[PDB]
C-alpha cells in the first residue's frame, strides 16, 4: 500500500486520517464523544466511548477513501496517537473495563499526591522517570483506583487486572482484545514515560518506581514497552474496514506533534496551541532532567538500530482561554477572528501587560499564589491594547519555557513549529518570532498531531526510509521571521518578567 | 425679600439658582462655556466667558423666576461660589483682563515649581498657609504670568496689576468694576487660603509668603480678605436683572459643598463625586497641618461674631472617570446606569480589586510610579465583578483619606455627606457605608455646592439667623445609607485593597 492511516484519539475528539507519501490527508472523519464529570475536578470517559468513536472515524474515513477509488489494499499500515496519562483498567481474562477511564486533567488524586510526596524515596523519582509527583501521571490514577474502586482492587489481588494508557487499550481492542490469538497488550516508550513506572534512561519498567507506588509487577499485567515505530509489535486491526491492516506506529499525542513538525534535531521545538499550550523540545539521544520543573519524556523511539530521542516538556494553562476570556467574560468581540483584529488595531501594547495566571504560573516560574493580573492601564488604554497584551502573554511564557529548555539541555533553540488554535493568529506568531528571535514555522496542513503517528507507521513499513526522506517528502502564511530589533524585544520581555514578579503573593490564605 | 440667589461658577459650567428659606431651588439656569487648551497641559479661560455665562444664567433663571410671579424684589441677596485657584489678572485702572485666566488644572508651572521647591524657605510654606508647592495654587500661576506675559509684567511694574481668584473677578465686575463708585476688589477667606499668600491662622496676607514668591504687596493690588458671609463687604450687583441686589456670600466651591451639606461640626465630612473626588473634613476653630499630604484650608468664615472654621482636604483622581473607562474604553455598557446594573448583577467583587491609579494615587498613598492595575482575574471573572471593583476602589480610597483626616485631626468621623456624579449609585454609597462603618447622607436636592453660597448670603442678611436655623430649615433615590456589612468582612476587603495598592507601586521605571 502507498498510504498511511492515523488514529488520533483526543481528550474531546477522536478522528482517523489517511495520508499520502507527501503527508497530505486525502480522507478524514472526526467525532466528538462524551466526557463525564461526576464531581468537581473529576474527569472520566467510558473506555468503549473512546473505542467506538475511533471505529466510526475509521469507517467514516474509508467510505470517503472508497469514493476516490481506493481500498484497504492501498493502506500499508496505520499509526495511533492518543491523549496521554489517561488511565484505563480492564479485566485481563474478559477484556472488559473495570471502571471508566480517568482522564489526565482529573484531580481526585490530590490527597494521594500529598501523601506520596511525604513518603520516603519521593526525592528520587524525578531522576528515575523524568516526572515529579502530581495529579497527572497514570501511576497515581491507577493507585487511586486500586484503593478506592473495589472491582479494581479484587481484580488486582486475583491477578486479572490489566493496566493501560489509551494507546494500549486501543491497540488491545483493535487487535481483538481477549477473544483473539496473540492478544496485544503493549505501549510505546512515549506513552510509557508518562506513568512514572518506567526508568527514563533504560525505557524499561523499574522495580523501585513500581515499588514506591506499591504496584506488584507479577500481580498486575502491565503493557509491554515497545518502540513507537515497529512493523510487528502492535499487531493488526482484527476486523472491519481495516481488517488485516497492520498497526506500526504509536506515539503520545504531544510527541506525535513534534514528529509531525519534523522536529528531529536537538534544539528543534514545537508548541501546540489549544485552551493552553504544550511545548516539547528535542534534546537528542541523551535524557535531561530539568532544574526548572520541566518534564523529561521520550520524544520518539523508532527501534531499527535507532537510539531513542528525548525531550523536555513545558505547559501553559491560559492560551486560547485568554481569547475566550476577552470574548465571553469581557464582551470585547464574539469571535476570535475579531480579537486578533482588535490587537492589530493598535500599534503596540500601549504599555499594557496581562499576566494571565488564572490558575497560577507553571514552568519555569512556579507561582501558585498569583491570579490574572493586568498592568499598565490608563484612560487611553483600549480593547486593542488589552487584546495585544493577551496575545503577548502566551509568547512571553513560551519564550520563558524555551529559554529554560535551552539552559537545561545546552542545545541552542534552532526552530519553533506551531499548530492548533492561536497558531492561526498571524500577529501572535509574528510576535513569537520577534520575542524569541527565531523563525516560527506554521504548516498549512493542520493535522500535525495525526501526521506524527502516520510517520511512525510509515517508517516501520518503508513508506519512508529515513527521517531525511520524511522531512523532504513532507516539505514538498507558513514561516514567520524575527523582524523586531532585539533591544525592543528584550525590553518587552523584561517588563513581562517584572509583571510576573509583582504578581506573586496575591493569594494569601 | 425672602429668596436668596447663588452664582455657581464652575470649571466647565456656570449656573444661577434661587433658593427659598427651606433650601429648595425654585428657579435655575446652567450654561456650559468655552475652555481653551493651547498647549498640552495648559488650561485657560477668557475671563469674560465666565462673567457673561454668569450673566446669561442670571437672565435665564430670573425669567423662570418671573414665570412664578416673583422679581428681584423677592431676592434678599445673592452669594457666589467658584472654582478655586483659577487665577485672573486685570488692569487696575481699566478693569479689563491682561491675559486669559489660568485654570486650576493648568500644568505650565511644573518647571517653576521644580525650582521653587529647591529654593530655601520652601520647607516653611506648608506650616504657614496650609498648602505645599504644586501647579495648583494661584501663587505659581500669578508668578508665571509676571515672568512670561509682558503685558502683566508692565502692569505690575507700573503699579496697575490687580490679581484675583474667580470670586474676586466676578464680584469686582458685577459691582461695576473700575467705573463703579465704591469699586469692590475682595476675596473671602476660603478662596484666599488657596493662594499660598495667606497665613492660615491669621487669615491675613503674610509678608514671608509674599516674599518667597517675590510678590510686592505695595505694587500689585491684592483683594482685601473678607468673611465668607458679610452684609456689606461684597457690595451690590450694579446692572441687569438683579440691579441693586446685594452680594453677601462668597465661598470656594468645595468649601461651599461642605456648607450645603451642613457640615458645621468637627468630624463632619463631605465627598463631592465627579471625574474624581474632593473630600473636606471639618476640624473646628483651629487649623490642622497634615502629616499625610492633606491640605489645611478654611472650611468657612461667617464673619463678625464667629470664629473661622478650618478643614482638611483630600482628593481622588479617578471616580466617575473609572465608570467612563468601563463604558468607553472597554465597552462594558453605554450608560453609567447600566454599569451599576452589572455591578449589582453579581454578589460581590469575585476576588477582584482594581487599583484605579491611572495617574498614580494622591492622598494618603502618594504613589506616582503605579498605573491602573487589576487583580484577582480568573476564567470566572465577569464585567459585573470588575464593575464592583471599580465602584469599590473609590470607597477604599475614600476611607483611606477619612482615616488620615481622623489621625491628623483627632476628631472622630461623625458624618459623611455625598453629592454629585457617582453618589447617585445606590450601590456605591451603600458600599461606602459598609467600608467606612458610618452612615452616608445623600441629599435629594442635588445642587449642594450652590446652596452653600446661598447659606452664607442668607446668614449675612438674616434669611437664616444661626447655623441650627440653617440645619433645621434645610433638613425638612434615598437619603441615608447605613452600614449593613459585618465589620470583619469590611476590614478584610480593605486590607486586600491595601495589599493591591502595595503590589502596584514600582510599575513605572525611570
Amino acid at each position: 500500500g502507498s498510504f498511511v492511516g492515523s488514529i488520533d484519539q483526543g481528550t474531546t475528539s477522536s478522528r482517523f486520517l489517511i495520508f499520502n507519501g507527501e503527508g497530505n490527508p486525502v480522507a478524514s472523519h472526526q467525532i466528538e464523544f462524551e466526557n463525564l464529570y461526576p464531581k468537581s475536578g473529576w474527569h472520566e470517559q467510558d473506555p468503549y466511548e473512546l473505542l467506538n468513536s475511533v471505529q466510526q472515524c475509521i469507517d467514516g474515513a474509508m467510505h470517503k477513501f472508497a469514493s476516490l477509488g481506493y481500498s484497504k489494499e492501498n493502506i500499508r499500515a496505520i499509526g495511533i496517537t492518543n491523549q496521554r496519562e489517561t488511565t484505563v483498567v480492564w479485566d485481563s481474562v474478559t477484556g472488559e473495563p473495570l471502571h471508566n477511564a480517568i482522564v489526565w486533567p482529573d484531580t481526585r488524586t490530590s490527597a494521594l499526591v500529598r501523601e506520596l510526596k511525604a513518603r520516603q524515596s519521593a526525592d528520587s523519582l524525578l531522576e528515575l522517570c523524568g516526572l515529579p509527583l502530581s495529579t497527572y501521571p497514570s501511576s497515581v490514577k491507577l493507585l487511586w483506583l486500586i484503593q478506592n474502586v473495589d472491582a479494581v482492587k479484587q481484580a488486582y489481588e486475583e491477578g486479572r487486572l490489566a493496566f493501560g494508557t489509551v494507546d494500549s487499550w486501543l491497540i488491545y481492542k483493535l487487535n481483538g482484545g481477549a477473544q483473539a490469538e496473540r492478544p496485544i497488550h503493549v505501549t510505546d516508550s512515549t506513552n510509557a514515560s508518562r506513568t512514572m513506572f518506567m526508568n527514563l534512561r533504560t525505557l524499561q519498567y523499574d522495580d523501585k518506581l513500581l515499588g514506591f507506588f506499591g504496584i506488584d509487577r507479577n500481580k498486575i499485567k502491565l503493557p509491554k514497552i515497545v518502540p513507537s515505530s515497529d512493523p510487528e509489535a502492535f499487531g493488526k486491526v482484527a476486523t472491519g474496514a481495516l481488517a488485516g491492516v497492520p498497526i506500526a506506529g504509536c506515539l503520545g499525542d504531544q510527541s506525535s506533534a513534534l514528529v509531525g513538525q519534523c522536529g528531529f534535531s536537538p534544539g528543534q521545538a514545537k508548541n501546540t496551541y489549544g485552551t493552553g499550550c504544550f511545548l516539547l523540545y528535542n534534546v537528542g539521544t541523551e535524557p535531561v532532567i530539568s532544574k526548572y520543573g520541566l518534564l523529561a519524556t521520550v520524544a520518539y523511539d523508532f527501534g531499527r538500530g535507532r537510539k531513542p530521542v528525548y525531550a523536555l516538556e513545558g505547559s501553559i494553562a491560559v492560551a486560547g482561554a485568554g481569547i475566550t476570556f476577552l470574548m465571553n467574560n469581557l464582551g470585547f468581540a464574539p469571535k476570535p477572528s475579531e480579537i486578533n483584529a482588535l490587537a492589530e488595531s493598535v500599534l503596540d501594547n500601549g504599555g499594557v501587560v496581562f499576566v494571565t495566571a488564572f490558575s497560577g504560573l507553571f514552568a519555569p516560574y512556579w507561582i501558585d499564589d498569583a491570579k490574572g493580573t493586568l498592568f499598565g492601564i490608563t484612560q487611553h488604554t483600549t480593547k486593542g491594547h488589552i487584546a495585544r497584551a493577551t496575545l503577548e502573554a502566551t509568547c512571553y511564557q513560551t519564550r520563558a519555557i524555551l529559554d529554560a529548555m535551552e539552559k537545561d539541555s545546552g542545545h541552542k533553540l534552532e526552530s519553533l513549529a506551531v499548530d492548533g488554535g492561536l497558531s492561526a493568529s498571524d500577529l501572535c506568531m509574528q510576535t513569537q518570532a520577534d520575542i524569541s528571535g527565531i523563525p516560527v514555522d506554521r504548516p498549512r496542513m493542520r493535522e500535525t498531531t495525526a501526521l506524527g503517528a502516520a510517520i511512525a507507521a510509515g517508517l516501520a513499513t518503508g513508506v519512508w526510509r529515513e527521517l531525511d526522506h520524511v522531512k523532504e517528502s513532507i516539505a514538498g502564511r507558513e514561516v514567520f521571521y524575527p523582524k523586531m530589533d532585539r533591544k525592543k524585544a528584550e525590553r518587552l520581555f523584561r517588563k513581562w518578567e517584572q509583571a510576573v514578579e509583582m504578581s506573586r503573593g496575591w493569594v494569601r490564605e
